[PDB]
């Protein structure tokens, strides 16, 4: 697999990726001088949890192509930016992992978060590696970097057992938290690497990714080592925690450059419940917003109280019997049957099981659209422009074209497992049906 | 060399396959968890045989797609059979070892041996490794499996280099019957192969293939090694021997389960002379084919029992003079001169010694094809396919596409020493000749 | 990065190659059993010297096809041929390795040097391996080359090991002039050639070269060490010398075989030196080509001699103030607004500091193109055919399309750092637009 | 079989013409007032040699349409000329009888010989029949024509036997070289033409061909009879060959104004030996015409010589043994494998005998082009072309249009027997080949 991003002479710069399971996009990008595969536990521990996992591997490293042109940040955000467009990927995850850590910063900074639902930034280059005197938390001065560039000229493959021998603090890990054989993949992996990108690679590692920082408005993960002796704890992580504060900050105890392998337990741990913080967050945030459309509709009353209250008890994870609550609903005294019949899309939506519960009876009539052929004929149409929205506000937006009859209709399309659009387009279709009537 | 097999998300998988060698397609299935090229003992040794050499990688394997799904032998089979279709093999033999063995069970049970022509298991999982109550012939329990996909799960790279210790027995073989270096390369091929791949395949190996033995009728071998420690003699291939007496059953003394290295020796000379043995013994079935279908031409009648009967004599060896026969046969009443000409050709083909006799007048004006050039058009185009044919059913199947014009114009265009093809090749003309007379 | 050369069956022969920097063509052939990834030595120094580095990995070798037919120099050369005509490269240069001495000295023997402007031997197997009575100054008997083959079909993998162990002289250069990782990677290199071609190979050693030899007429390169094992320097170089007296001789003292990295320093000062007198050549004929196209677009008078003495003056080397220059030019009299655009743009072109001077205000005036949004339209369009271009008579020729108002636009563009492409195509696109004027 | 040549208010002037045998055109015009069968003493014998016969029936006669417009030669040639271009005639040979002659002449003399490749003169009319003071060579005055056009018009019927009398000469060949039942059909035959056409062909008869006989640059055939009574030997034939002494001369001895079937003996004899130099002289050009081609590529040297010497003894008919000239040819150094293949394609195609020998290997793989799916799609493609092209200048011309690579592999795709094409375009495609190959 893979994705071309680039040309280089009679050659085309192509890139090997990799994209598994089903679910929520979650791109991972690695580090010097390993490849995509190098995220394995990671991989499977995000698949296990059902999330699409997405990863490929740096040019001039892994089996993607290998210039000799083109090792900048400004480019590596562009590579990964024709990998997201060109797979199309929506409310997708960015991870990152030494050099990838700068190529999610550089990459939000430069093509926005569009389709970036949250970040994380595990053991970082952030927020500059250089040190100068404008820039004192700098690790380590020029002379420093200028030496590792010409050690890798001089003997390439000899330079990456010494490497790896700090990546993964050998003089502790070894034989406890990573084996022989393990070191000796990550080694072939670094000689299959381009010959121009070892050498080049190095100069990249003290960007200056502080204009890039202000620009990360996802939701942000900030995990780190301390016994990272290639990234010292205190230059990159903890002076980028300062710079971003707002972003959930991980220190991992005597986890070396590579805990990827080493502490892949605990990274694991963190990166799932982050995500899954993210989530949620972000599901929250929807449903209140859900929540003042749907009331909109609601006579003010007693009533529009214990709606409001059956809605925030399931949003929050009261789980109230999804029968109970059908039963309570269709036995409402002066409630319009259109409203039931949102009502009712709105539980079954919200609702994380559905207990094998059939698709209630008065909520198909409820939203059948006075079973005119023209109402569904405008359904459809609509419901074809919602096949391709993701977005909340983008399929709202889009629906309110169509009359309070046709959204009715489409709405009960989808009730009734005719169609199929992602739980956020749902609801923009609910809220666009409540703000028509809360005109009239 | 690549081929499609399936599609995973916005990737497809492709298996990478190997075709070398001209003559009998003799396709490779390989074990776990190396690739195709762990035959190259093998390969070299049927190239030399004048056989055609087909290998391919299983998906998760060697340079094969890496998918994260359809790790089952339903799938395997299914991703076989793909590659039998595509490259259109015919009269083909299916060998297989370890995880091998299954696939070629699967497929000869699930699609048929329409293009199978033998088959080979070599350290086979038939018939059933999982040992439960019902199954006492089962190698091991199922916590002996569940043990193995957590061991790889946890380090698989840790895992081959234990994995390949009994792979070869190298406690006995190391050094003598196979070198330090060619472990090596074994394990990297491991190393090479899929992470998910990894822990997903032996979950197959306790696979039920009770229900895919009875469906083999083609000619069978099965090979194994006394001192296999993954698939122990007992428990695989002496239970395979008796759910299928009929295969030609060989056992390597002391052989581990990788005998493809190093017993090389012994498994070449029992599989050439296998491939032998099947190819002479098909032959054999390929002249009574060809007698039903000329006998199929003939009317019922005295004149039909002598034409059989002369047949029989010469197939068998009673070697009839070539010159009476031809005598016998233009001299027949209520004999199509068609009749006699196809008549003809068989004879000439089938007699061992051509005794100086010029082509028969005979046969040339009745396989002219009534001088038409359109007729002969068509000929030279079915002569130029059938020429890079070597098997029968190869140039039968691809024959009955012309008119039977242009097939008996095709049959005297060979007739006349203007042509020049195997005597496979040949017969594939005739019975696809004889099968358009009988339409009509 | 791959060239279909041939066909084999079902699969396509193809080789993988890599083509990197810009300039004077620069084919680097490898040998056995390595892979083009070998030249990284020679692969940097080259690109660092402005030479496009361009590798390819021998059939059955590194990431190229692995055929079973078709291993001998006419092939090879065939394959070579097809590798050159398919990147249409002008005034290249053919450098030889082991076995890469044979492709170049069979390619220019059959196809000439139409294409070649030098040719370099490194470790040559010329003119004549085989030992026997005709040839006396041949290195090895019959037996000797039988004998590596048998090796090889026994244990490959182990043979590399000992064939590397005198390919770098290891007892002498293990741990100094070549790491214990350095070897490691060359063994992997050689595990992951075709079993087939690291067989087939060692027969191909003992070609006889001698009629191929008297046919190279461009200036050659005879290198090879004292010290090579493998191919010993009296039966090979010093017999070639006498064969070839008019190439450059050079030997590497106490040299390996594989002295392209033990020696690296000493191969490139002398491989660096023999191309410098030929890229000069050719890179002071394009500067020459662009400055008569320049002139061709000046009215005849005492300015003309003086813009050509200028323009001589920068290309030779004499870098007068590009300010100096700058403020000469616009203060010209009888000067197009547009010529003076066109000469501030070669200016910036060639002169090789940019000095911090900030783009000229009277040359984006000039390169404006009439403000006319259709002009640059189809400059726009013309940038980005430019983009994918590489050579100075392909840019050229495709930038004749466009109209004048075009390519002035298109030319201020690129001087507006708004597009980027190589400095022969920007000259391609001067040259096109001088072409254009001068018709007028 | 007809062919509209013009139209008539209701009617349409349909020709009844008369295709036979495969090769060489010979287009057949007959006499006053005949028709094409008239030729079937000729008709057998070219058919009997190879030749492709041709007979058509002038406006008015035998079985084509009878207008009462449109009976001179400025339109007899245009009829002629639409036959011969919507048969889409090429290399054709014009013979004319009678009247026919005129037509050759006039239309050759228009229209140009294109699709001419040589002419024969039988009976002829050229180059004025009229006696006028400017003409003395005229055969009779004005009052003869007008008195044979009353005589028709007074009894065309009975005008028939009077004529037939003096055309056959029956006072001396009847009973003889004519039977009483030759000339009764000859009667029916004259009855069945038009009436109108009867009356007005005579005044054609005195048509001053004089300005056209220059335009004869094919060569040419004069055959007359000594007792041709309708048409003086010295008044047309003998004078005519004094207007072109450079065209073949035969004179009939004791031959009447019919020779075409009292003297077929003769008329045989002197068409066939005329069409036989001609057949020759064009093979012969185009033989010389290859080789210059083909020596084109081949590199000036004592080889050069060689190759050069081979073919002129194959061209001439000193047949070398097929088998050693591609002995010698494969083991040749310094030559391209694509020029062996371009070569063995020539020696197959020339050489009389093919002697059993099969498709040689080497040049299989020579002619293969690179086995890249893009030349075979280009290959295909200029194959179908080649398959309605018959001309050697027709083929070469489109075959320029395609790559050098496609080329060569169509080339391949005629020599491996999987296509059909005459020789003269094989000889095309072969000449377009190494035009390419001449200027790289």
């Amino acid at each position: 697999p893979f994705i071309t991003v680039g040309q280089e002479n009679s050659t085309s710069i192509d890139l090997y990726y990799e994209d598994h399971g089903t679910g929520t996009p979650v791109v991972l990008i690695h580090g010097f001088p390993l490849s995509g595969h190098s995220w394995e536990r990671q991989s499977a521990a995000l698949l296990d949890a059902g999330y699409r996992v997405i990863t490929y591997d740096r040019r001039g490293f892994g089996q993607s192509s290998q210039p000799t042109t083109g090792y900048d940040y400004d480019t590596f955000a562009a590579d990964l930016n024709t990998v997201l467009e060109t797979l199309d990927l929506q409310d997708a995850v960015l991870v990152g992992f030494s050099m990838g850590t700068g190529e999610v910063a550089r990459y939000v900074s430069s093509y926005g978060t569009a389709r970036i639902a949250a970040v994380a930034f595990l053991a970082s280059l952030e927020p500059f590696l250089l040190k100068t005197d404008d820039n004192p938390d700098g690790a380590a001065p020029q002379e420093f970097f200028d030496g590792i560039v010409a050690a890798v000229k001089a003997d390439r493959y000899a330079f990456y057992t010494g490497f790896f021998n700090d990546f993964y603090n050998l003089d502790e890990n070894l034989g406890t938290r990573i084996s022989e054989e393990a070191v000796r993949n990550s080694w072939n992996t670094a000689a299959s690497g381009g010959f121009f990108a070892a050498a080049a690679a190095p100069t990249t590692w003290y960007t200056d990714f502080r204009a890039d920082i202000p620009r990360i408005d996802v939701p942000a993960l900030i995990l780190h080592g301390t016994g990272d002796r290639t990234l010292p704890i205190e230059n990159t992580a903890r002076v980028f925690h300062k710079a971003l504060p707002s972003a959930e900050y991980v220190e991992v105890e005597g986890a070396p450059h590579g805990l990827l392998w080493t502490h892949a337990e605990e990274v694991n741990t963190a990166l799932l419940a982050f995500l899954a913080k993210a989530q949620e967050a972000q599901k929250q945030k929807l449903l209140t917003e859900v929540e003042t459309y749907v009331l909109s509709i609601i006579p003010s009353g007693p009533l529009k109280a214990e709606i409001a209250q059956r809605l925030e008890d399931v949003f929050a994870g009261k789980n109230t019997d999804l029968e109970v609550l059908m039963e309570w609903l269709k036995t409402r005294p002066i409630l319009s049957p259109l409203t039931k019949g949102i009502l009712g899309f709105v539980f079954t939506l919200t609702v994380p099981s559905e207990r094998g519960l059939q698709r209630r009876r008065f909520v198909q009539n409820a939203l059948n659209g006075n079973g005119d052929p023209n109402n569904m004929d405008k359904a459809v149409k609509l419901y074809r422009k919602l096949k391709r929205e993701i977005t909340f506000h983008g399929a709202k937006e889009i629906s309110l074209s169509y009359s309070a009859g046709a959204l009715a209709s489409c709405m009960g399309l989808i009730y009734n497992r005719m169609g199929a659009v992602t739980t956020e387009v749902a609801f923009g279709l609910v809220c666009a049906t409540c703000e028509q009537i809360a005109d009239s």
